[PDB]
């Protein structure tokens, strides 16, 4: 078993203690994107012996334009989920169940189907975390996402009301200290932070820095070593201080992508496995396993 | 009437003799998830006329941390449960009356409340099978679901004495082979047995057939022609052989769901009924319209 988390002022806390966990963020489980291969109960059981990772993220894919997304292939996504929350369990791991979108709030009546059906199905294990909108786009936090989460989170509730719910923030989730400024009024809320360590410097660490100084507790649940685009070299300095502010803070993290598209971020070379790590395979590795 | 349910060997009788009975398992009862609207006396009623069932299961939620069960909302589940039970008796089907938890053992003062509640309600019918933990996870069939199985089934007794209980086993009720090693002492007592087609084939089969042969009685409270999940397409070669696994060893069951959820399992489409059945649905209904009833 996984201890419960539950959230106290600024700080996220696992059975009573503070402390923080990370792991692998798997890619889009999106019909045709590549990543359908990385959702296995044995990619789960690698992330743990090969990493020691403590959670994995499971991405699955929202939106009306976007191909292979629940929107146009709900079981095949959903299964692929299934398989991923399992087998996170079966490893003592807790597993991020991220509703992969830049548009929630608009297409509310399948992200409400969405987490009925995954507070119904995954709610009794603690180690479930909701993640309830990946990336909202430059929109507004007090109208457009806070509304959108309070409905979410209500409805996720009514099922399971124990669990940490994870909430999307303006700009690609970047905007944690304009969030701060207005929290939502539940139990157990953390938010949601995003950068891309080539692309995203001190100043967009200051910004987190507001947000923790005005209470808020929050989770890194995407983060890359390369730039913003998913490709480029690592930028180790940048990593560092990111991580280092992390590991000061207690902020849980999940790095984007175990994966072998050919690009930088991937953890796998194409076609690779655990054996061929890429440039940012082999930091994230080292990140997790000293975690 | 309805005849009276005893256990022998591995056999379950119904007035002395070995046959079987299909119906439909209604969703969780709980208030806020949806199906509370279909826990009516229509409704028990209609699974008689539409699909000859004969036997009608009542998921009455429960968990300390599980939204709307019983542990919230007492009344409500109970008062969906009442329904439920007294159209069954009026219609001369079983009632599965199903302790739907993932925690009994660990909550056994409600489990115990309701029960005894149960038992001294209906007790008198021989409609009434107890089914006292729906699915037990990944714990101790000897150190956890037995020791809590015969404390429940000894109060139920001391106020129902005749009736059959049905006992959960380990991972969500597959494991049926495990418990069959160190069965309970208590007469007229079944255990679970749960599988979904789509993800549970001939290895699931052989692990109740290590418990047929073992010396204990199955009764197949809770299974779906999709996947695990409740989700998914039917899967229609797997389904008929675990029927032909039930009718030739006659198994009884009940159907995962009596519902309208936009998912695989759900008998009937979303805002549907009886005229408008799921791919399920109408699989189901076929198995049940010619099972005997």
């Amino acid at each position: 078993a996984v201890e419960k988390l539950t959230v106290s002022g600024n700080q996220i806390l696992a059975g009573g203690e503070n402390t923080s966990f990370a792991g692998p963020s798997l890619f889009w489980s999106n019909t045709g994107w590549g990543a359908e291969k990385f959702y296995t109960a044995e990619t789960v059981a690698k992330a743990k012996t090969e990493f020691n990772a403590t959670l994995i993220r499971a991405a699955i894919g929202h939106g009306t334009s976007t191909g292979g997304s629940l929107n146009f292939d709900w079981e095949g996504n959903m299964s692929r989920l299934d398989t991923v929350v399992n087998a996170a369990i079966a490893e003592d791991m807790y597993v991020i169940i991220d509703f992969h979108s830049h548009e929630a709030h608009t297409d509310q009546a399948t992200a409400v189907r969405f987490f009925e059906d995954v507070a119904t199905k995954y709610g009794q294990y603690d180690n479930v975390i909701y993640e309830i909108y990946n990336e909202p786009l430059q929109i507004s936090w007090v109208n457009d996402i806070k509304p959108y989460a309070e409905t979410v989170i209500d409805k996720i509730r009514a099922i399971d009301p124990d669990n940490l719910i994870v909430v999307g923030t303006p700009t690609w989730s970047q905007d944690v200290d304009v969030a701060s400024q207005n929290p939502i009024d539940r139990a157990n809320i953390a938010y949601t932070l995003h950068f891309y360590a080539g692309t995203h410097g001190q100043s967009y660490r200051n910004k987190a820095q507001t947000a923790l100084d005005n209470g808020i507790a929050l989770f890194a649940t995407e983060w890359g070593t390369v730039n913003a685009d998913g490709n480029g070299g690592v930028n180790i300095n940048e990593t560092d201080a990111w991580m280092a502010f992390f590991k000061t803070n207690n902020i849980s993290h999940a790095n984007w992508a175990l994966n072998d598209k050919n690009e930088g971020a991937s953890l796998f070379t194409p076609g690779g496995s655990w054996n061929s790590l890429t440039s940012s395979g082999s930091k994230v590795k080292e990140i997790i396993q000293g975690w």
